[PDB]
């Protein structure tokens, strides 16, 4: 009666942050119980711990109170069955929310809306007599969101909160011999909902795994694993403490052992009684062994050497009672002179903020997912990831430690939609609750080598709970440093200066918490500290402006020591259309109200793992290997620690204007932090006319853990020599004939004509024979379908005047109409010459004014000459270039300039000059939330069908026009227009990036020079 | 000086339920609902983390969590050797003068030797010392001449006002002064209970 | 029925130490409630604090189980009237234990002896309509050693533990005009004298 729903939901244990649980046992690092030790030692299958994933039995309500007390009995007749993990919203039971900072449910800690959607999960499983007959018999929920009761066979276990950390139970007084039934009843609400709200998917459920432990009643209950050093790492010790529950007896023994692959490096044994640590004495149920190690393979992201540690619970007289485990990696990390040392040498942190999200499975993590993760990051020069902003999946550690990942470990406390973001952290009464997702963190991973900083959550403001943590950390857990961003990055809670977004050079002084110049951060009086920014580089769709300009400061500046970018993926969700074709879902697609709609898109790749545009330009800002070239000599900086360049070749091509002339490889041998010159052989010096141009890449010719063979790591460019063209052009056997019209002026020469409309003042037409080449004139453009970075937070409900694409709205930009000036024909000797001039107005005021010059010559080359004016006090607009629709669809797009991705003028040292030769579609950005995309920088040629266009421009090619992508909030509603779209600019503005809720592009990269000139010629092939 | 409700002495080791994170709930209550309650008075010049708990970590945060929310007052706690990183002032109890008790772990220095141990930079006040058990403060004089003559000795606090003896009756009703086993309590530590300067009745000793 | 002292008992909320409250309110500096400034001013008497000293009545029991449902429904007729506050030690019920380090009870925490002496301390009162059409009333515990539950006519208020700082509940959803009934039960034994082993009588 008292297991009844009835008497458990009364209390409310999910509307008080004072029960965080009931009968819950102690966090520990992972168990398996072993009962044999080359098991232990292998790291192999324990046959002591079952998994309890697959086919449960689920049944959705609105409310807890709305469960029939028949559920606890006996199985719901109009139940589903269902795979766990899972996430219920995943399965169509309810909308996932995605809301940024807004709580999901109204602010009123610490209750939560009797709308509480409650998941009633079963399961009917086989229990074998052996785990009965002898010791203790525990459930493992590895993940429940938000909070749970446990029932099984009909009575009542206990109740949990905190949604990404493990929650166990003693089950052995609950199970009998042979058939057993879980019920476990989840709530979506709870009070630890007010210290979840991260900037994610509201979804619920069991998402991680379920499993069942077999233990003996005398057990190893935790242990701890340390490693000190001498100055030179030439000798360490390991430090193992080992505490039990049971009964201890003077018999009880523990054995400790050090293996490296198969060779046995130390070993010791002791019984229980530690050393005294007051005036009641030690802990007899612990002891703490010291192996000595001379010379230890040292852990770090570049090699990550693991040891194995052996823990064997026996008597005297041999008999094993257990063994537990772990992976050992000997590494310090200290804070000293203001810098994070990793074994004595100051990191420089490549790091990533990386979600547990999949498009399909939710926040459901898989071994596949998180290694195809870890090589996409390592691929891409990436050195830590930082767990934003919950402990994540045992399994992430592990893989971590074996690849080769620092890690940032980040306790799931968010209060960010609070008024202040400071409300519950200041507050006593929740230190309680924040305390055990803090506790419970270190308690499980402190024995993981990958993980070098403890976090105690994100956006939470400063609250005297995390200073009373901050220290709790420090006090269990010397071992590593501790950070926090809350609060203004540097409050006493923080080892670390841990800034969001904090730019390179230009303060933003916001009142309380501002956000220094990084440089200048340093700097203040008093501080210390060593800065690595907690995320930098907001990477929401066309994004990752300005990535250069952070690591030139990371490399000049010691004590910056770097960042993690965020983020690794687009929170993206798949939705099937009426056919059941698939489409990337983002905020509102769910009918979930509120909602941020394209704010949850915010990755380096697209949910499905393929990269943005922006990867390479990380991969290329933090490649380990620095160039520079004096003359034809080669200085190779290694940005690496610990490893020489053993698996490292320098390949190197020299080509003029594309055509490549001469080759080469050279083997590297360059130290940690080492030089190597390298003098290439004679190169070829051709008085061609073009720019010769050098290029390096590094290229690994043996296969690793995370890379194929032949994989590039890193490349440069330089412009060797270049030889300005002073030839005469070849003459011409004709001259263009000009035709006056009242109406317009048309062109003839040969097969080809040029018609050009007197009333507007544009190229309305161009023939070759019969085949007319424009849908569209060719008239000036001066913006550009609005970027995430341009709209920022701007909706057309609560308008943001300071937001980009608001500014140039309000100016006209984008409904400003052409009012034709001038218009003129004059004959050559050996050339038709059009002359025009536009003026752009909106409501009175003159915006622009372009003055053209078309010289169309006996050689069928049309050469544009493009002189714009813009009102100083006109917000600087988005382009200045010229558009039109060709009528031809071509299957290839061939141009001499930067590539072969995407790159925009704050977002092109990725990029490199050759010639590049892709199909149409690799021309188009896939971007969820479409926008300006797909445009490449510093090209002289592009080549188009039988159109040839030269002269020093940016251009983008697609069926898409820049009105329909401004038009369009979803990739898959996007239809190719007849014909091809091209915009060729002489200038663009830079995309930006440093956030995506202020203006970010950086003052040399906007439009603001006011006289603008740039130069085509229109070809025929 | 106000003093938070923790003493687990009886623990083994003293440590046991102090340096354990499922205690810290329990123990954060009984810190921060004190200074909550007392924080405006002038009298309390000093708060204390509780007595004879040893040094666990929760006492580390819970010292933190006090500096943060009130910077107006030092914190002090005596457990774990009277000189952790949980106490802004050296406050040992029944440290003697001139000669040193060597403890192992949790030594009570003499108090002139204790000021100067490489790195100290604390004042010293005894939080308990002159143990007043029946017949006794001698010596007395030999901390108040230390006292007047080291500035960072700045005194202590007298183990203690009141004996804690409680009024029996016998058979025919007349009151008798009782302590330890009296009421057929047991275990006891009998006498154990008066320390006083004065009787319970505070006429002097 | 989930105020009967079978439920309220059974969840045990003295051997668990993730358990140390229910539904207390915050703390907070001393508050009197002065509706004139000048009576704020000069310290004197406040007639919305008032206080419940007194004769009370009270039942020792061996145990709570042994305690009768009865009680919270109507006044025992075994029980005494008593002078509150007071050590129920003092009044002879049972003996007070002085020792130093070792605990009075077993150390197994956090659990403390099935035979957990405990005080059922229950008061008739009034409380004037004025009260109740306006405001907030709650009711201050300035010291109960070692842990208790409430009931107010009845129904169940919550729990508290910490022997030296004040507990203080809202009352105001649970009292009537006129005639009032609270019902205490302070358990001698808690998870909070693991945390309260000063050397002293307990
Ligand atoms: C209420 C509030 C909070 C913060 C935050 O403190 C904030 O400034 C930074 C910020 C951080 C995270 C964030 O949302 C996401 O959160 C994710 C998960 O943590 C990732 O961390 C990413 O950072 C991110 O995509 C959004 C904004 C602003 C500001 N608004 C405006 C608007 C206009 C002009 C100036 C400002 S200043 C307001
Ligand atoms: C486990 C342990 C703790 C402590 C303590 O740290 C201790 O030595 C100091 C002590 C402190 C208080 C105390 O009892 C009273 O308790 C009162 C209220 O709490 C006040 O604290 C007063 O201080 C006090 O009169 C009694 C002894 C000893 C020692 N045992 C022995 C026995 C023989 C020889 C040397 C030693 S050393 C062991
Ligand atoms: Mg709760
Ligand atoms: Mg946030
Ligand atoms: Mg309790
Ligand atoms: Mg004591
Ligand atoms: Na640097
Ligand atoms: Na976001
Ligand atoms: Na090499
Ligand atoms: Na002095
Ligand atoms: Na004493």
């Amino acid at each position: 009666i008292t297991d009844s729903l009835a008497v458990v939901l009364q209390r409310r244990d999910w509307e008080n942050p004072g029960v965080t649980q009931l009968n819950r046992l102690a966090a520990h690092p992972p168990f398996a119980s072993w009962r044999n030790s080359e098991e232990a030692r292998t790291d192999r299958p324990s046959q002591q711990l079952r998994s309890l994933n697959g086919e449960w039995r689920f049944a959705w309500f609105p409310a807890p109170e709305a469960v029939p007390e028949s559920w606890l009995e006996c199985d719901l007749p109009e139940a589903d069955t269902v795979v766990v993990p899972s996430n219920w919203q995943m399965h169509g039971y309810d909308a996932p929310i995605y809301t940024n900072v807004t709580y999901p449910i109204t602010v009123n800690p610490p209750f939560v809306p009797t709308e509480n959607p409650t998941g009633c999960y079963s399961l009917t499983f086989n229990v074998d007599e052996s785990w009965l007959q002898e010791g203790q018999t525990r459930i493992i929920f590895d993940g429940v969101n938000s909070a749970f009761h446990l029932w099984c066979n009909g009575r009542w276990v206990g109740y949990g909160q905190d949604s990404r950390l493990p929650s166990e139970f003693d089950l052995s007084a609950f199970l009998r011999a042979g058939e057993n039934r879980l019920a476990v009843m989840v709530l979506r609400w709870s009070d630890g909902s007010y210290l979840e709200d991260q900037d994610m998917w509201r979804m619920s459920g069991i998402f991680r795994d379920v499993s069942l432990l077999h233990k003996p009643t005398t057990q190893i209950s935790d242990f701890h694993v340390a490693t000190r050093f001498n100055d030179d790492f030439s000798r360490a010790v390991l430090e193992a403490e080992v505490q039990m529950c049971g009964e201890l007896r003077d018999y009880l023994r523990v054995t400790v052992s050090l293996w490296q692959g198969e060779t046995q490096v130390a070993s010791g044994t002791a019984p229980f009684g530690g050393e005294i640590i007051d005036e009641r004495g030690g802990y007899a149920d612990r002891v703490t062994l010291r192996l000595n190690v001379e010379n230890p393979k040292l852990w770090s992201a570049e090699i990550p050497n693991l040891y194995r540690a052996v823990v064997e619970l026996h008597t005297a007289d041999g008999t094993l009672i257990e063994a537990e485990a772990c992976d050992v990696g000997f590494r310090e990390v200290r804070i000293e002179n203001g810098l994070l040392l990793l074994n004595g040498k100051p990191l420089l942190i490549r790091g990533v903020n990386r979600h547990e999200h999949h498009p399909l499975h939710g926040q459901v993590m898989d071994e596949q997912t998180m290694v195809q993760d870890i090589l996409l990051m390592k691929q891409n020069n990436f050195n830590a990831v930082r767990c934003s902003h919950y402990p994540n999946h045992p399994l992430w550690y592990t893989l971590c430690d074996r690849y080769g990942l620092y890690v940032v470990d980040e306790a799931n406390i968010e209060t960010h939609g609070m008024v202040p973001m400071n409300r519950l952290t200041d507050d006593p009464r929740w230190l309680p609750a924040m305390s055990e997702r803090v506790t419970r963190m270190v308690q499980r991973d402190r024995n993981h080598p990958s993980v070098i900083i403890w976090s105690l959550g994100n956006e939470s403001g400063h609250g005297a709970n995390h200073d009373a943590l901050y220290r709790w950390i420090k006090s269990v857990d010397p071992s590593r440093p501790v950070q926090y961003e809350g609060g203004g990055a540097d409050t006493t809670a923080t080892d670390i200066i841990c800034p969001m977004y904090a730019r390179v050079d230009e303060d933003q002084p916001f009142p309380a918490v501002p956000k220094w110049s990084i440089k200048k951060w340093l700097s203040l009086p008093g501080e210390t500290r060593p800065l690595i920014l907690c995320q930098y580089a907001h990477a929401m769709g066309n994004s990752l402006g300005g990535f250069a300009k952070y690591w030139q400061a990371f490399r000049q500046y010691p004590r910056l020591q770097g960042g993690f970018v965020w983020d690794w993926v687009d929170q993206s969700l798949i939705k099937y259309d009426e056919n059941g074709n698939p489409w990337s879902a983002y905020g509102g697609d769910f009918g979930d109200t509120p909602n941020d709609r394209q704010f949850c898109m915010n990755g380096l790749v697209f949910a499905d793992r393929t990269p943005h545009p922006a990867l390479t330009e990380a991969k290329h800002q933090q490649q380990f290997f620095q160039f520079r070239l004096s003359g034809q000599t080669i200085e190779v900086t290694s940005e690496y620690l610990f490893r020489h360049s053993d698996n490292e070749l320098l390949h190197w091509m020299v080509a003029l204007d594309g055509k490549p002339l001469a080759s080469g490889e050279v083997p590297l041998d360059v130290a940690p932090q080492g030089k190597q010159l390298i003098e290439l052989p004679e190169l070829p010096q051709p008085e061609s006319a073009g720019q010769l141009w050098l290029t390096v890449r590094v290229v690994q010719p043996n296969a690793t853990a995370w890379s194929e063979a032949g994989h590039i790591s890193a490349w440069q460019q330089w412009r060797l020599a270049e030889n300005l063209s002073v030839t005469l052009p070849a003459a011409s056997h004709a001259i263009p004939h000009l035709t006056t019209s009242e109406m317009d002026f048309c062109i003839e020469l040969g097969n080809k004509r040029w018609q050009f409309n007197r009333q507007s003042g544009f190229l309305s037409q161009m023939w070759i024979g019969d085949k007319k080449q424009l849908l569209t004139p060719l008239r000036d453009q001066f913006t550009r379908a609005p970027l995430d970075n341009d709209i920022g937070v701007s909706e057309a409900t609560r308008i943001d005047p300071n937001a980009w694409v608001e500014r140039w709205k309000a100016a006209g930009h984008y409904q400003a109409e052409a009012a034709l000036l001038q218009c003129t024909a004059d004959t050559l000797a050996d050339a038709v010459l059009i002359t025009t001039a536009h003026a752009w107005q909106h409501q009175g005021k003159t915006l622009f004014i372009s003055r053209k010059t078309y010289r169309i010559d006996g050689s069928g080359q049309m050469a544009i000459t493009v002189d714009v004016e813009v009102a100083s006090d006109t917000p600087h607009p988005a382009r200045i270039g010229l558009n039109c629709q060709l009528a031809q669809v071509a299957e290839r797009v061939n141009w001499l300039g930067l590539g072969p991705q995407e790159n925009y003028p704050d977002r092109l040292t990725a990029a490199c000059f050759d010639r590049w030769d892709l199909p149409l579609s690799d021309m188009y950005t896939p971007y969820v939330f479409p926008s300006e995309n797909g445009l490449r920088c510093g090209t002289r040629e592009l080549n188009y069908g039988p159109h040839q266009w030269r002269g020093d421009f940016q251009f983008n090619i697609s069926r898409y026009s820049q009105q329909q992508l401004m038009e369009t909030s979803h990739r898959h509603l996007l239809h190719a227009e007849e014909g091809t779209w091209l915009n060729i600019d002489g200038f663009h503005m830079g995309i930006g990036g440093d956030d995506s809720w202020s203006p970010s592009v950086s003052a040399e990269f906007q439009l603001s020079a006011g006289r603008y000139h740039y130069q085509l010629v229109w070809c025929q092939k």
